[PDB]
Parts: C-alpha cells; structure tokens; sequence
C-alpha cells in the first residue's frame, strides 16, 4: 500500500440494507475475489456525507436497492466518513481534501490495476462529500466523466478556488441540485451560485414546504423517484431568474432551453452556469407537470388591482383537478397577465377551462355581493412539455367578472 | 236578418287591449266600411268562454298584440258569450249549441256575401267556446280547415255524440291541448281522451305545478310562446302512454313519431288518435330540450335498489346546467336503465358529463361515508331532437360508485 486509508471501504450487494457485506481492503490485494467485481459493468460510487451524531445515513437501504433493480449488475461502493468526521465541521471540511486523496488513490487503483476505460462510471455525494468528490475530479489524471453532486454544503466553503471546490473542468458533466438556499450563505448550509453546468432550484430552491430537518433528505428522495421513474423524466426550464419563471416566461423550449432532470440529462455539456428550475410536491412521487397561461383583460372603466384570491379549475380528456388557489399581485383593465399551474395529474388533452373567483377570505362581497367587473375572453395557453399552441374562446354571458358564485367556463375553437 | 244574434261582435285591432273598436251588426249588412276587412288576408276567429262572474278574459291584449305581430293583415273576431253566460253551468251548456248555430250563421254569411275559399281560415277557442266551436265545425256545409281547440271543459260532455263535440271529422286538422286532466271525470274539469287528431299533455298533463287558478290561463301562455318563438317550435313526442314517455322510449323520430306544437303542426293529418307528449318550464317562455339515456350498470355482487337521489350535471359547447336531481325506483346490477333529462338550455354539441351523488337527505352515510357500490361505464345518449347516435366511455378511478362527495366524470370517445 501507498497511503494506508483510514476510511473502511463496502461493496454493496442487493441483499445488504444498512450493514457491510464486504470489505474491500486497501492496498494492492485481492479485490475481485471476496467482494463481486465485473469489468463489463457499471460503477456507481457514493460518497456519504456529513454527520453531527455518529451514524451512518439511513436512507441507504432504499437508495442502493434503487440503483440496484433500475441498473442490473451494478458495482456500488460506499465509504467510511466516520473515520474521520466526529471533530469539528470545519475540521471535517479540512479533512475532506484528504479524504478525496484516499478516493483519488481509490479511482487511480484500477486506472492501472484493471486499466478501465473510465467512461462508464459515476461518481455522487451530498454535503462534504460532494465537496471532496469534486476535489478528487479536480485531481483526476484521466478526466471522470459524469457527476451528479447533491445538496452541498455552505459556509465552509465561501468563494473558494476552482481545485477546492466543484467546478464545470472537474468533469466531462457535472450536475448539482441546490435544495436549501435560504438564509444567510456565511450562516445557513448551501450554496446561492451556479457551480456546475447546470444547477436546480426545486420549489423555488429555498426550502421544500414538506417539512428531521428537510434540506437533504429531500435531494436523494427526487433523485431515488426520478431514477425509479425512468419513462417520465421531470422536465427543467431553463430561465434567468426565480420570479421570471414564476411568471412563466421561461417555458418554450423551442430551442435547447428545457431539459430532463435526475439520472439522465440528455448528455448536453459545454454550458455557461445556466440556471435551471422545477416544481415539487410533497411525500408522494415528484412528477409535477407544468403549464402556463396568457390572459387577456378588456375594460374602458379603467380598475385597478385590489386582491389575488383567485381560483381555477381544469377538466380534461385523462384527468381533472378540483381546484388551485394562486396569487397574481397586478390585476387591471386591458392588460395580458401570467401565471404558472402545477399539476399533479396528467390532463393530457384540453377541451374546457374552469374557473371559480369566490375570494371567500379576500373581499368577497365588495358591496353587493358583486364587484365591478372586466370582460374577459381570448385566453391562450402553453404546455409545459412539447408544444401547444392553441386558440381558445370564451361566450357572452359569463365573460363578466363577478364575486362570488361565478362559475366561469371556457371552450376551444379554431377557425 | 234571419235569426237575430244576441251576441254582440267585435272586430279587432292591434290598436285595442281590451275593449270593442268596431262592432260588426248581425244580419246582412255593411261590414267591410265600418269595420276593415281584406279579401287577401287572415281571419283568425276565437270565442270567449265560460266565465263564472261577468268578465272579458284578462289576457285577450296580449293575445291579440301576439297574433296580430305575428300575422300582418289579419282578420280578428270575438264573440260575446255575457249576452248567454251568467247562468247555470249546465245550463251555459246547453247554450253552446245556440252560440254554436250563431257562429254557424256567421261563417255561412261570408260563404256567399264574399264567396270566401275557406282555406285560410282559423277557428279556436277554450273551455265550452271550444265545444260550440267543434258543434260548428260539425255543422259546415262547406269543411272548415283548421282548428286549435285550448284546454276543454270537464263533466257537461261525458261520452257525448260526436256532433255535440269536438271530432276528427269536424275539420280537416284538429289539435287539442289537455292542461288539467287531474281529478274525476265526473267532478273536475278537463277530457281525458284524444278527443282530436293530436292531443297534448303537457307536464304529464295532470296539472303545471308553477301554481288564480293556474290551468286555462297556462294554456293560452304556451300557445303565445309557441307563436312568438316561430324559428325553435317545441318538438312533441307520439308515445304510448305518460310513464312510457316518462322512461322515455318515446323520442326516436325516425319515422313519424315527432311533430312540432302550438301553431305550426306541419299539417300531418288522417291520424288514429295518438298521444302526444311534452314537458315544461314554469313563468319564463316554455322551450325546454329533451334528451334520453342509456345507462349502463355491471357488478357480481348483485346488489339491490336502495334509493333514488341521484343528481346529474351536463357540460357542452354553448351552454352549462349546474344540477337536475332525479328520481329513478330501480337501481341494481348489470341492468340497463332511462330517465328523462329536460333542459332550460341549448347544450348543442357535447363534450362530457358530469355527476354528482352526494344522495344528502336520502342515505348519504350509508355506515362508512361510502355505499357498496357497482363500477359505471359506456353511457349512451339520444338528443330528444334529429338524431345523436354516439358513443362516450369512463376512465378507470372514478367508475366506482361513491356515497357523497363523488365528481364521476364521463369523456367522448370513437374509435
């Protein structure tokens, strides 16, 4: 041996939950022997992350029987980070350059010892772990070429250098999922910046609502129901900013401006730390589809904005959805407003839209039982996947706006 | 003159509500100076009827603005049925055939005065006006070609000799509308017989529940309404009888089974006394659609009939219904049923449909909050006018049956 490691090695195997099967010694030694090894395979690696208490990470069980029954004969290893994590958090954050060494002489083992193309493996982590994993890339004698980062950490590591951190060079692509970027970035743990080809900023990218602590159990959970699901990847905008795509102008993808999300990102490299955005529901599967509007407004009286208590319907050739309160800060006459709906169901095909502005809670009355109201009509619409660009219309009596038991419908028409 | 009218004529005008213009004089003398009449024009001729107190009809304005916007140039008579009403109501029956043989001298005047085609002549009238009318029309030398008798009178005309009363051969085309056939034959008022070539029971013909004494006065209601509203006539139904047609196994029309109401019968004529049947609105004008269904039910478990609060909604291209309970006495597995579905509203052509058994004062907990229920799919439709064969489908979920809170929804499909 060179460098006697520290960190006790596992290969895994699909009958091991949350135990060590087999040991892999460091060391030129017998390695294909007593753990399973195939060349003709896939090696996915994992790095586990930081730990306040001594533990190891319990959702390991259900993650390695994913990877396991999405790829057959796969080599999954883990490594020890308790052998050097009980200390303090930044001591830990100095002992991550030695442990992306102990990786770095992990991946140049084989290079020479199996002489692996290395062009078939995977290297992920979360929280420090990331961190030495992008160390080690940085490293690399021969360039690894896929990356799929978790939710890093924060302020240990504040505009540091480019071998220090992940960057865009320490791999053929690189992909990071930035779940928890609320707060201060020299107090609160992640990063606010675009550190690898493409970043994710999923349910606004400050905190999921779903409420443990929720900011990393979160990054493997969409990661694991993204893999499981493989025939519907969830599809990324690219946008510029968080409130740009709230209001939905980041959702044509005519050109490459929208890609998958998870295990598989359509292999599309050479990026300039684009901004990258979803959606996310809670505790069940995270499979949100997307659309978005065009309304249009009509009215020589000339009102102006008062509430955002508006709800909205959807009945469609598949499914239906009951209702989905939302919030439009502007509202006035003779102007074209937008707003985002999230689906947790497939409508697929569209026939008729719904729409129900009671504001039971916001001035529902608004002196007698009635507001003063526009006439609305000519709304467009614009599906989150593919393209959809179709006319819509509306009829003569329900197009006024009204408080209260006003069940507005819609209905298409091309000609 | 030959014999002296007691019955005093008025010749009417657009410009009169309810008074006498020009009184016409009995015996042969002037009668176009006074009073205006056209050779090329319209008479339309109607007789006052049975009155309790001394009073002209209340609705003859209306009536007479009605035909005289609908028809232009035309000839409207009425008679004076006070100079013989205020008797007995038997003994007002026994004065019909006496004002029966002064209308008798009226229309052979004309016959040889102004030598009259007689094929552009309208005979109608209400209560015993009507009877004498059908005595007239039995009496005439030369047949008259149309009448439109209202609502009849009851117990005076029992199994009556067919010139005492109205009769096919009485005309070339006679329509009769039975409004109340509710009660005894012997006490109540109102034949419940096809007395003409067509007869008419509307709302079942028991009686309109819009609730005065609300019977006679409907009659003329829907006569005006169907003559206003001359581009949509009210489609009548031939059928058996009332719960036939209230099943509704009635509304094909591939042959001649449909005509339209009130004015224009499409002058469809040598009938075999058949029942002809509508439904209707109360106090807005009377133009309700008809549909029937072909629901189907399947289910091993063979569960049995429990109650029959049900409620159905319906969503189209032109027009929206919010909700029509419904009543229907049997309800069990893999059995096919129908119910009639009358609508205020065009719905035109359709896209899905929607319904909502919440059942809340009949049985809505049914011990769980849910009822055993049976799986609901392939639901056929028949528009109540031209013909709609199409075929729509269920999806998966919602094919259940639910106790409360239950939004089943349906979808066209043709493949």
């Amino acid at each position: 041996d060179f460098r006697d490691i520290e960190s006790k090695f596992a290969l895994r195997t699909p009958e091991d939950t949350a135990e060590d099967t087999c040991h892999l010694i460091p060391g030129v030694t017998e390695s294909v022997a007593n753990c399973h090894f195939n060349h003709s395979s896939k090696t996915f690696v994992v790095i586990h992350g930081w730990t306040v208490t001594g533990m190891y990470e319990s959702w390991v069980p259900k993650l390695v029987a994913a990877l396991y029954k999405r790829e057959p004969d796969s080599n999954v290893i883990v490594v020890d980070w308790l052998s050097r994590a009980q200390q303090h958090y930044p001591v830990s954050a100095g002992y991550t350059k030695l442990v992306g060494q102990d990786v770095a002489k992990f991946m140049n083992w084989m290079a020479d010892e199996f002489n692996y193309p290395l062009g078939n493996v995977h290297l992920l982590g979360y929280s420090l772990g990331a961190h030495a994993a992008g160390i080690a890339g940085s490293l690399t004698n021969k360039k690894v070429n896929r990356i799929t980062g978790l939710d890093p950490a924060g302020p240990n590591f504040e505009y540091a250098e480019a071998p220090s951190r992940l960057s865009p060079d320490d791999a053929d692509f690189v992909d990071v999922l930035h779940t928890f970027t609320r707060g201060s970035p020299g107090r609160s743990i992640g990063i606010q910046k675009p550190v690898g080809h493409v970043d994710i900023y999923p349910n606004g990218g400050t905190f999921q609502p779903g409420c443990v602590k929720c900011s990393h159990e979160r990054s493997v959970h969409l990661f694991i129901d993204s893999l499981l699901n493989e025939e519907n990847p969830s599809k990324a905008y690219r946008c510029n900013s968080k409130e740009a795509f709230e209001k939905g102008l980041c959702l044509s993808c005519r050109k490459n401006r929208c890609n998958n999300m998870g295990y598989e990102i359509n292999k599309v490299r050479a990026k300039r730390s684009s901004k990258m955005y979803l959606k996310t529901r809670s505790q069940m599967p995270y499979k949100v589809f997307h659309y978005q509007v065009k309304i249009h407004f009509s009215g020589t009286e000339s009102n102006t904005y008062t509430n955002q208590a508006f709800e909205i319907s959807l009945y469609g050739t598949v499914a239906e959805s009951e209702n989905i309160p939302f919030t439009l800060p502007e509202v006035s006459t003779n102007k074209t407003y937008s707003f985002l709906l999230y689906t947790e169901v497939d409508i697929g095909e569209l026939l008729m839209l719904k729409l129900k502005w009671i504001s039971d809670s916001y001035f529902s009355w608004s002196n007698w039982w009635s507001s003063p109201g526009f006439d609305i009509g000519k709304i467009r619409v614009k599906a989150g996947e593919t393209q959809k660009k179709v006319i819509f219309c509306s009829r003569e009596k329900m197009s006024y706006l009204q408080k209260g038991k006003s069940p507005v419908i819609f209905v298409k028409c091309h000609d």
